[PDB]
């Protein structure tokens, strides 16, 4: 079969924009792929117009041949934005080439390695013990949730001495273990706000007596080698990656010994093409991976298959389509709220992990176009705080 | 004053299409900036119009706290498309706040450190040597050109014995030293298209007894450590970067002593705000600077003056807006010509450099708005060549 | 505009000497620097009179071209003198600059990336905790810092066991917690004085539970890498740099991972020319930038301006006008006082912050002529302390 | 006995002034000095007086504990100026203790381990083969010489193609061996004015066929790890060291194998009580010691104790008192010709060889202070070439 269409739906995940798109063959199949959401999500259309030129005509089962060719037409690395629309077009054409097949995309992966993939509840923000209990245990008489991330800071980090920053976040955590459920794993998202590797490291040992389950991303992503040093002499497990984009920039990471955990996006990094070789290269270096994805229903199904089929896989980073907006930080458990129905019947938690569907082929989801159709682009920014000297910190 | 108003121009640069962004205030000034053309350029505009949130309303003098926010809003690094967006802001926010002082750029780089621009002319083929010669002595009788860069690529380098690829390409730079003027320079621009390191060496070493000005982009981007080891028994000058984007990607380069001469675009890297910072670098590693720049003349006076402010800097890359259409290698002089016309006056050469215009504030160019408005968007791509067996190699 | 006279005035600062010069132009503009103190003043003139052959006549707006000649005719490496003379010629380069253009200085650096500049007290004693208190608060209610710098040692070091002084160290930091305000920041400068790299940082780790601001210096300058030594395994934020003098030397800093935070000074270093590029190196490392300085009201304006401008400064040391004569470490505060009015208008904190003076160009204060012709050179240098045994130790 | 005095003769050495320092005991004895020229001398006689005052009343046979004092006092390593004035004073210290034990310098330091000193005629400049062959032949006619050292530049390195002036340079070496005696030796000093590590190496490669006696500093000295850069894959002998100041910028040079021979100048690092720290250092990383000494024949009888003294001493620098003045590079012999008279008795050569004087206590050689009263200060500064384009580049 060749390639005869590519279909592009500028929609939304609640409130954020989101780009979903479909590839459609002469045979009358189609795969279906989610673009991440850098920012000015617009932008995605027109890339995507671009690299479907390469597409026009081809055999969807060719997948490497044609992400490959993705990327190299561009010949400079693609960045954010190119990379988000390549991530659609890849699921695309795996999602093609299992429908074609007539298996699960994990057959074309090397096969399921695990019946089920484990997820942790995304609730991102500090609120106190006794509201993070609570919050805790409804997701677990829900979803089965035994693990959770949350923000570390309970304070502006910029606006207090930061010893004190540190205590605060430390007698943070000891309280939720006197508080909640002795089982409960909770991980810390420090989300790239602290500049200097020796505080990132102040925090982390500050932190770990109380066992997070990660330690996510306390410096920015430009320097990797500085990632090497704040791990050295770091009691607790450090993740990151999530900012990175390609193999060569985690066998950095790993060369340097920056990362017990990686935490590539399948949305970003190029798909589950270039997410087989970062995790395969982590795998060799005794790293395990923990997928980003603070994205949608169809990003939650292609990272299913990649996580069942990938031998150091741990935990998957899990959103509810009905459930909580957009957050990252703040006292409070986020009080909005919205719905995400682009996918008909999305993958949910049971006993606090999503199951296969191993009878049906693809993704295993079915995908709402008039839902698509009926919810459109919303604006969505970043705020990036600022320091009590009116400076510019860090998103 | 305050940025009230951005306005841009889809319009083209010969066979290339072309951004080119203006930013005005509410004092009646306007600075001008330049994208670099990636490829899918109807990206740019949606790009810009989501940064443009983030300078509405503010003091274009405050370069670098407005560039440093546009970079830190998007959270992840940036790629490709967002840093060429980025670059043409920097750019205008650069020309505003000179225009605003009534001073060339460069008074705002820490003055002028040369009195003029040493340019190399982009021939970018492999011509038989009575042609090249032909070819320089005519671009030397026009403009005072005594510096050239080439391919040095004779045959198709996938369907030949590898010795004798490179054997092809030593006698070719032989021919070019037994035929052309004796001061002439001449680089080598191997555009990325040789895999592994030992190759790249061969080639540069068989180079090498003819003096390359430099031997440019043998090997991919993406691996920088393994510059560091090509560079390891190289006799001739190195020349990389052009395809990198950030402070930290050079710095990593530089670690590891991957390049004698890097090649930062200014409309690529962030513009001058992060050009400076990557230059800066550069120099206290004992590494100069010369300027990638395929780009138009807009993006020439941006690099004049960042040229004439930069102690590192060496030569700079320079098309003629009336002149050769694109090409990189191939055994002819390109027939393809264009004229490109958005810059009313652009800097053109004299003894084979560009003069600096000091008693004209901002970039020194006028633009030309009705022929931007005359000349639009143009479809443009890079073909990737194929190996015998089908594969795809390397743009 | 040309540059047609120099002025020299040896002057003082309390009971320092301080040597403030002038550069004036033909066209009537005057720029103002300020040289470091190292101790043989009357050298400075001489210096001055010899790199002023290389400047006058030539156009202040040029100004890297013109430090960098500077620079470049001694062929050497120029020292603390020779670089103390330059810096003070940056500075008034920079200043003619600004004026020329009608701008204050951080205009010509890329623009303001802040609205004010944090400052700590140069306090520099060992007070009892009652009496550091008392002067903490004394100074905050008058100016509102928040902010301070001691000295860590309560004995002296070289009569006492080892333990012994580190244990009065890590108790007098304790008591000075149970003693002030809990926002307070307190940071430690151990003056070089220190041999041994263990040492340092046991002294540093006895600290860091009380969450010092940063060690500063503990150890001599002229072995570079021992300092990447020192700060594996030490749990405090280390600073250091005040005594190197180039991007080089900071560049070897940064690699061996040596400092979190670096300290040079404006007025040692070759000034903002110098300044900037140790900044650029130190932001792509994650390092930030506390500049170094004891020196006077003018000294204190060019730091507004560097600091105001640069993403990675986070502190700049300050000493009041009006207020503490000379001192480091000892048992009390400070007694003797001193008045320094060479600057007319020196900049003030104002709740612990500098103030910018947008609507001024150049540095943004007046200086004082006759004040400086009233108050002329005074000798001034160092103790170098004494072991038991008769041999001398380190200043 | 007790330093009670110290005389500073301004004085000059041709055609650049020379500060020669006398200090005076309380038993009648008198020990000398040289300083450094480099280049405001006028600022000497302030740093010395200041130095004075912690040397007044001291016993000078305390040679090392009052040298320390110096250096510890500035807190700053002293640079340039400073360590100028710290040198000659260490000579004096030096002069007095060996006329006090009535003995040779050279028995305060170990003893003599050799009986004569081999030196090295500093010719300077790139003369053409017949021209260098018969200046060669006048000076082994008169003092023996056998060992000279030229400049390599044949030509302005900034105005010619690059490869050229390699080319010129080793059809230059190869022209010498085609016509000198098959005996001499011929060094090349490039005086530090190449940029790029691998261009300093292609130089040396091409010179290293005909054997120089070493390649000199052709790299500046800023950073000191670029220099192991360039010694790997260097065929010929690598020296420098002339602009660094003390033991540890010593130390980083070998430890990062940046050099084969060094060349201290004991004017320049702080005296014999630095020098011989300095080449102990080499000693132990294999690397002999060539000093640099372009100064006059007070600074020569120094540097014929250190160098009797001096296990991994190899050969000395000389400049005859009476004859060739400044010069570096071109394609003359110099035809300024001057007298230097401060010494009454210089050590003049003896088939090539400086011979030592047993029989005299101190340096052994008598001033001239007539002379030096009769000869005053004269101006010198450097040059600092220019490229094409304007800009400086290097002395
Ligand atoms: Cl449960
Ligand atoms: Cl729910
Ligand atoms: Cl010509
Ligand atoms: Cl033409
Ligand atoms: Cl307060
Ligand atoms: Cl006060
Ligand atoms: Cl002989
Ligand atoms: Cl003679």
């Amino acid at each position: 079969m060749k390639i005869d269409r590519m279909r592009v739906f500028m929609t939304r995940d609640k409130d954020r924009p989101r780009v979903i798109v479909a590839l459609d063959t002469d045979d009358g199949l189609t795969g279906w792929g989610e673009c991440y959401n850098h920012g000015p999500d617009k932008a995605l259309p027109p890339i995507l117009d671009y690299l479907y030129g390469f597409l026009s005509g081809q055999d969807p089962t060719r997948i490497d041949y044609l992400v490959n060719l993705l990327i190299q037409q561009s010949r400079f690395p693609p960045g954010a934005l190119g990379l988000s629309a390549i991530s659609a077009l890849d699921h695309c054409l795996w999602d093609l080439s299992a429908k074609a097949a007539n298996v699960p995309v994990y057959k074309l992966l090397g096969g399921a390695v695990r019946d089920r993939v484990k997820v942790y509840a995304g609730v991102y923000t500090a609120p106190d013990a006794p509201a993070a209990r609570d919050e805790f245990d409804r997701l677990n008489a829900e979803w089965g949730f035994t693990a959770f991330k949350l923000s570390p800071w309970r304070v502006d980090i910029h606006a207090h001495r930061w010893g004190n920053v540190v205590k605060a976040s430390a007698d943070y955590f000891r309280s939720l273990r006197e508080t909640v459920r002795d089982d409960y794993e909770i991980a810390f998202d420090a989300h790239a706000q602290i500049f200097e590797p020796v505080a990132a490291r102040q925090l982390g040992n500050a932190l770990a007596p109380y066992d997070p389950l990660f330690y996510e991303e306390p410096l920015r992503p430009e320097n990797i080698d500085m990632w090497g040093d704040l791990k050295q002499g770091l009691n607790c497990v450090l993740a990151t990656g999530e900012s990175l984009y390609n193999r060569n920039e985690f066998l950095r990471l790993l060369q340097v010994k920056g990362a017990d955990l990686i935490q590539p996006d399948i949305c970003v990094v190029g798909g589950i093409s270039e997410m087989r070789r970062i995790a395969t290269l982590a795998e060799a270096y005794f790293v395990g991976v923990a997928p980003h994805n603070p994205m949608g229903p169809l990003a939650t199904a292609v990272n299913v298959h990649f996580s069942a089929a990938t031998q150091n896989f741990r935990i998957l980073e899990y959103r509810l389509p009905k459930g909580q907006a957009y957050v990252y930080g703040g006292k409070d458990i986020e009080k909005r709220q919205g719905e995400t129905r682009y996918v008909v019947d999305p993958y949910l938690p049971k006993d606090g992990y999503l199951e296969l569907r191993p009878d049906r082929p693809g993704w295993g989801v079915e995908m709402d176009e008039k839902a698509m159709e009926e919810e459109g682009y919303i604006h969505w920014q970043r705020r990036v705080p600022k320091r009590p000297d009116g400076s510019y910190a860090f998103a």
